[PDB]
Order: C-alpha cells, then sequence, then structure tokens
C-alpha cells in the first residue's frame, strides 16, 4: 500500500529534516546547477514502533519513485547486494533502503556494502537510507565521512500527538457520540504509534463480538484493560504511582540549574523523553561541547546533572534506572577533569563526592519551589517556553 | 461423536475468550462491516488429560461447520498439509485443527506449513487451532504477528469442579441413594478429566460382577484404591501429609507480600495450581512488566518470591521442586539488576543472599498467623478475594 505524509503523526521535527531528500528527488538538476552536494547516507534511530519504516514509505510515496529495499534479519549475502544497487542505476532516481542494519554491521557482506557506498554518482539522483534501534554497536567504518554522515531521532509522541494518530487510525470506522478521543489519549502516557494502532483493532472486536454497528466509549475503556495484562499482553503504560517518581526527577534537574550562576536555560519539561542524550544515545560524539574548559562552569555542570538523583534520595530514599545514567556520565567527566585542570582514582570519587552534597543541600532549601512544580505538571504533562517562563519568574 | 459447551466442567475462563470465535464463524460480515480483524491462529496450552481436544470438538459443535483435522504424532509430510488447506478453502467457513504441533514445529513439513498461514483469506471465516503441552520448545518462526499471535491457558480442576465433571459422566448411568458426589469430589485432589472418567467406568465394573443394577457408594469408594496402585496403576493423587508441606508453600507467598511495604495484593490462595507462571510456563515472555526500573520495589519483589522456600525450612527443614525453581527465577532478576542499576557473579551472589536473610526473619516473626491460615487451608482447599479480605484483617 502507498502511504505519504498524511499517514504520519508526532513526527514534525523529523519531517522537518526530510523535506529536502523529497525536494533533491523530485528534481536533482536544480542542485546540480550551484554546486549543493547531497549526503550519501542517512540514518533514522529511536526505539521501536515509533515509525522509522513508515518515514522511510512516506518518503518514496511523497515523491513518486522507485521503492528497493532489503531487511537486515534476513541475512549468498554478497550478490544480494551487488543485485540491489545493480537496480537502482538503471533507475535514473530511487532509493535504496536497508532495514535492521545493526544486524549486517559476514564480514563478506559488509564489505561488499562498502564497495557499492564509494561506486555510485549522487549526481543522479540515489540516495541510501538505513535504520535501528542500537546504534551505540555500530561498526565505526560505517559512520566514515562520505558513508552514512548524517542523523535523525524519532521519538515517542506526546499528548497532542497520541490524539493525532487515534484519528488517523479511526477515518473510516464508525463511532458513537459519546466517544471522546482526547479522553482516551490522556489515559495512555508512555504507548507508542504501535500501540495506538492495536488498541482501535480491539475496540471494534468487543462491539463485533455483541452484533452491535458502531464502537462506544465503554468499548475504548475495556479494550485498556485487556491489552496491559494477561498471557498476551503487547503494552506497558505508566501508573499513577510510578508517575509522582518521574516528575520529582524531572523537576530536581530544573531547579538545581536556575540556582547555579553557571546553569542553562531551561526551555521545557516533560514526562516524555525528547532528546537522543534523554534515550540513551552517545552517538559516536565527545561529551565536551564547549571551546574553553574552566574549572567554575565545569562544577556547576557536574552539580546540575546530579540533581534528579538527588531529589529522589532526600525525598523517597530510593534510585532509579535513571539516576544510574547520570552518575556514570559524571564520573568519566570527572577523569578528564583531573588530567586537564591537575592515586588519581582516589581524586576523581571525591570530585563527584562534593558535587553531590552540594546539590542535595539546595534540594532541601527551595523545598517549596520544588513541590509546587510537580503538581502543575501532575496535570498537564508538559510545559514549555513561555508559559515556562512566567512560572519560573514567580518562583524563585 | 458430537459435543458442544455443555459436556465441559471447570474451564469457565478459556470458555469465555472462545465465544468470540463462534460468533466470528457464525456469521463473518459483522466483523468485516466495522473493520475488525480476527487473529490466524490460536494456540492451547495445558497439562496432559486436561480437556484440549475436547474444547476444539466443542467449538465446532457449537457453530455447525466443517472440522479437518491432523495429527502431530503420525508424521508425504509437504503434500498432507496442502490438501488439508485446499479442502477448507472449498467450504466457506471451516476449522483446521493440529493436534501435539510440537511434534512437527521434517523441515520441509514445517515450511509448507508456514507458506500454507500467509496463502489463506481470513475474511472467508476460516480459523486455524492448534495445542501443546510442550509450549517452551517451539520454534519461535510459528509465533511471529500474523500466525499464532494468540495463547489460551487450560487448568486442573479444582473442588467444585471435579463435582462437575462427575455429574457429567453419570447422567446415564444408575446410582443409588446412599451416592454422595460431593464426597467423592473432596477424597480425589490432584485428578483431572481424564481420571474423573476412568474412575467411574471402575465404579460400573464392580457392581457388575456382582450382577447387581445400580451403583452403591462403597463402589466408588473401591475404585479409588484400584487406580492408584498395582502392576496397572493410572491416577495419582495428593496424600494427607503431602498437603501440610504444599499448604505452608502458599502461606508462606502471602505472609511475606502482605508485610513488605512495596508487596502486590493478594487475591486467592488454593492448593492446585491456576496461573500460567504456577503451571511452569514462560511463554517467551520477558520477567519485567514495569516501565520503570526501581531499586526498592526490585528488592520487595524478589523478598516476596522466596517466601515459599523460607517457610519450608523454617518449618520442616527440606526443600521440594517448587522452591528449586522460585531459585531460578531469582537467580535471573538479580542479574538485570546488577547491570541496570551499577567478579560480577559474585555480585549477583550476595543480592540474593540477602534477601534470603530477610525472609527468614519475617517468617520467624509471625509464626503465630502463619499456622493460623494453613488450619483453614486445609479444611476449604481455597479462599478467594471477600473471604479472603476480612481473614487477612482479622490478622496482621
Ligand atoms: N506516527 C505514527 N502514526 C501512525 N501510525 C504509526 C506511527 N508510528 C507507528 N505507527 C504504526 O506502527 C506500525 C508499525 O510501525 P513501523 O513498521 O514503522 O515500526 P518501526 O518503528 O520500524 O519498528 P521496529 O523498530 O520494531 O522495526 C505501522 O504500521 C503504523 O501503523
Ligand atoms: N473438563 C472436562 N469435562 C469432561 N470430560 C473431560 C474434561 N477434561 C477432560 N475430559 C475427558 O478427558 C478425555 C480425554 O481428554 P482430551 O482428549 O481432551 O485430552 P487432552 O487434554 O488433549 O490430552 P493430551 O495432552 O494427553 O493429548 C475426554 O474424553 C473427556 O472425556
Ligand atoms: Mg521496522
Ligand atoms: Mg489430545
Ligand atoms: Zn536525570
Ligand atoms: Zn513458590
Amino acid at each position: 500500500k502507498r502511504v505519504t505524509f498524511k499517514d504520519v503523526g508526532g513526527a514534525e521535527e523529523a519531517i522537518e529534516e526530510l523535506k529536502e531528500v523529497v525536494e533533491f528527488l523530485k528534481d536533482p538538476s536544480k542542485f546540480n546547477r550551484i554546486g549543493a552536494r547531497m549526503p550519501k547516507g542517512i540514518l533514522l534511530v529511536g526505539p521501536p514502533g515509533t515509525g522509522k519504516t513508515l518515514l522511510a514509505r512516506a518518503v518514496a510515496g511523497e515523491a513518486n519513485v522507485p521503492f528497493f529495499h532489503i531487511s537486515g534479519s534476513d541475512f549468498v549475502g554478497a550478490a544480494r547486494v551487488r543485485d540491489l544497487f545493480a537496480q537502482a542505476k538503471a533507475h535514473a532516481p530511487s532509493i535504496v533502503f536497508i532495514d535492521e542494519i545493526d544486524a549486517v554491521g559476514r564480514e563478506q557482506t559488509l564489505n561488499q556494502l562498502l564497495v557499492e557506498m564509494d561506486g555510485f554518482d549522487s549526481k543522479e539522483g540515489i540516495i541510501v537510507m538505513a535504520a535501528t534501534n542500537r546504534p551505540d554497536i555500530l561498526d565505526p567504518a560505517l559512520l566514515r565521512p562520505g558513508r552514512f554522515d548524517k542523523k535523525i531521532v524519532v521519538d515517542p509522541p506526546d499528548m497532542l500527538g497520541r490524539k493525532k494518530i487515534l484519528e488517523i487510525h479511526t477515518r473510516n470506522k464508525p463511532l458513537a457520540e459519546d466517544v471522546n478521543l482526547e479522553i482516551i489519549a490522556k489515559r495512555t502516557p508512555g504507548f507508542v504509534g504501535a500501540d495506538l494502532e492495536n488498541l482501535v483493532n480491539e475496540a471494534a472486536l468487543l462491539a463485533a463480538r455483541e452484533g452491535r454497528d458502531k464502537i462506544t466509549m465503554k468499548d475504548f475503556e475495556e479494550a485498556i484493560d485487556r491489552v496491559i495484562a494477561g498471557p498476551a499482553r503487547k503494552s506497558l503504560l505508566i501508573s499513577p504511582a510510578e508517575k509522582r517518581i518521574i516528575a520529582y526527577h524531572e523537576a530536581g534537574h530544573a531547579v538545581v540549574s536556575t540556582v547555579v550562576p553557571n546553569g542553562e536555560p531551561v526551555h521545557r519539561i516533560s514526562i516524555i523523553p525528547r532528546g537522543y542524550k534523554a534515550l540513551g544515545y552517545t552517538l559516536h560524539l565527545p561529551e565536551e561541547d564547549k571551546y574553553l574548559v574552566s574549572r567554575n562552569e565545569l562544577l556547576d555542570k557536574l552539580t546540575a546533572l546530579l540533581g534528579g538523583r538527588a531529589a529522589e534520595e532526600v525525598v523517597f530514599g530510593d534510585v532509579t534506572s535513571g539516576a544510574a545514567n547520570d552518575i556514570e556520565r559524571a564520573t568519566e567527566i570527572a577523569r578528564n577533569m583531573v588530567s586537564q585542570l591537575g592515586k588519581i582514582d582516589e581524586e576523581v570519587k571525591k570530585i563527584v563526592t562534593n558535587s553531590y552534597e552540594r546539590a542535595k543541600e539546595i534540594i532541601r532549601k527551595y523545598r517549596k519551589q520544588l513541590d509546587n512544580i510537580v503538581e502543575i505538571l501532575l496535570e498537564k504533562e508538559t510545559i514549555e517556553g513561555d508559559e515556562l517562563r512566567r512560572i519560573l519568574s514567580e518562583e524563585f
């Protein structure tokens, strides 16, 4: 089946980057006449079920061009790669898609792919795309310049994104007048596009088992309970008890960074992760992103990175998986500070311990402001620039 | 012979799930007009003699449709599979049944089955069913989406279920006025539907050997002794001595989980296993079922899982087969906690040992409450929601 950008919801930022590829594929001549050089390969990274293959298919749908694809789980391998690239050259504008590239990047198959990437002319209108959910185990040879040197991140949907996906999959189904798609969206935090599609099918089965010809609000609410438990369960959602712990963790980062003189501005607070760092990806990039290395700005960065872990210990006396990654990142930052700013393992241990104590004292103070932010975050699920600026000014 | 749902006892939950299949088979048009998608295959799992084939036959009995079946123990194989599916297509609504699928899922026969599953149209009213008692040795290719993606569990009967099965097989037999079917049910813990059917035949043989024309209560009691011992024995039952050990094991889980702050609520206690986890099945599912991973809730889960093993050691100084599986599951949970929460084998060993000591101290205390629950469990064999809530409130 053919799909376009109208079948995708909650991927505005990813779709923005992919518009240039469609323009290049529709008319390569406009890029060549001014010496604009397009990348040879593009990589999509994200959690399973977020719609990476759907975006690749929609890109080919928007620009009416052929679509040659292969899957890395099916891996004779060297000969299959040769056939795919030969077919794409016979048709001037085309797309080559490689799904699950982590399962193949056995040594002979990878070598053939490297030879093919260097052997085709980009000015003919040929692009190569790939997708994976384990970007940190890829062979470093694939990420060198001239081969797969562009990355795009696909994120889980938020409240507004979930409601848009539900409308897409119910546009050809009869619904009653008591169905409220916004209430259903508010009750499925943590779901992805694949879980929402399966939920709609379960609600239709409950109505057909009784011979009715319309889906009611009661069918949707009973479907949620059936997909999260039992011998055949498909989805996981965030319970009210787990939501309080997550709200305190996120609010701890914002409070500490707003107090330290060298802290960075805060633009958004949410219950759902958005950034690639928030998803646990390093992307083969250095941790340091500043031209100058100074002691004062490095200590403030360490203290703000431990704010989420300090809030859990002071309010609950617990520790989660997210707080364990924060302490691991801080330990490697303190290791580079000793060698650049002037027995070694004992010095690194002292730097981390001092910063942790500093963050805890800041949490004990201002404890009234931390509680106020959590209450608002538990009823809206997200606060962003303009509304967040006013809130942060009333407090502090 | 034709059978319906009136010939099945003690399978209410399984029968509830199968009602939708009958409705689909009776009129597929009502499902297609609202875009409801039915599964292609259904799998039945349970211990031998629990009535998996009887349910498959009753499903075809309830909805007057053909019934094409084959057995996996009889396995030319590829040609036999082709014939079965071709026959089912010539008749619009039909059922395809594959018994003992574990004996066939040699490589050519399995490949043909995969091709057939993808080649038929579900909207015509065709469903495929299978059964097995070794679900953990099936080929992973059979459980992928679009082929055998729904599972139903069949459980051994309880006291009330055993009495219903006895009435079904004595409805065409002359009985005396001193026969009490409820007393017979109380004296056969551990029997399945196949054992109860054979018991009724033995009682009739004892009456015919004396020329009588009615079965008495004495015939039933002598039949029990004949089927559990001798050169030709058929059944196994739980003796009074083995019942005390099992009662203490089950009560240990409930006492520990009621004390830990993060423990889960207890809804039912019984001598007969009910869940798929209690039957020793993993079903190819991940052990973790929570969105958030925290240290406090993981330690409480480990302690409550070792409560049954702690009660056996403190009261009897023994260990059973069930307690050996609990320690194996706990070891794999502690292995994922080290990698996610921050020489490795030595750390895993310490986590399990600390939790075991915690459970034993809880058992030593509250030992008076543990004894009280065992006495009630030895005279009713099962306690459930409303009656259990009151009992747990009087204690503790
Ligand atoms: N944003 C979305 N809008 C609408 N449907 C979506 C969206 N994201 C996912 N889906 C649904 O998810 C289904 C499966 O998604 P897709 O095949 O793209 O998975 P994926 O992200 O590649 O997963 P994996 O990592 O497991 O391969 C698609 O059929 C589509 O119906
Ligand atoms: N719930 C029940 N009610 C009545 N009879 C039952 C029940 N369960 C089993 N039986 C009796 O058990 C006999 C054998 O059961 P069945 O053929 O369904 O075995 P099964 O569960 O498929 O066993 P296996 O795993 O050994 O193949 C049936 O003839 C039926 O008389
Ligand atoms: Mg995919
Ligand atoms: Mg059988
Ligand atoms: Zn954090
Ligand atoms: Zn146990």
